[PDB]
């Protein structure tokens, strides 16, 4: 499904997002933006033969398996296609293990593009939370 600006950022916070690792629900919100267009079932190949899945884009080398790609480490240890489920409650798991990652929210190539450094609480004005 494709949600909403503010019904995801609802959805994030109860999921305990906001400042998470530091990082405000904005952060989130727009990562989800520029990563997926808010399409919980975005999927996106690459050259190594890996696939970015769901609403975070979440890699298929290191954090999920889907059978399919040469290398896979499984590090939140779940398959891929439970990332493209209308619930982003295991997206935002795994989420929660890669930013723990000692990078951050780096993680996201769209996010530190169009995110780091902007207004993110933009993302957040208008919404009821």
């Amino acid at each position: 499904k494709v949600f909403g600006r503010c019904e995801l950022a609802a959805a994030m916070k109860r999921h305990g997002l906001d400042n998470y690792r530091g990082y405000s629900l904005g952060n989130w919100v727009c990562a989800a933006k520029f990563e997926s267009n808010f399409n919980t079932q975005a999927t996106n190949r690459n050259t190594d033969g890996s696939t970015d899945y769901g609403i975070l884009q979440i890699n298929s080398r290191w954090w999920c398996n889907d059978g399919r790609t040469p290398g896979s480490r499984n590090l939140c240890n779940i398959p891929c296609s439970a990332l493209l489920s209308s619930d982003i409650t295991a997206s935002v798991n795994c989420a929660k293990k890669i930013v723990s990652d000692g990078n951050g929210m780096n993680a996201w190539v769209a996010w530190r593009n169009r995110c780091k450094g902007t207004d993110v609480q933009a993302w957040i004005r208008g919404c009821r939370l």
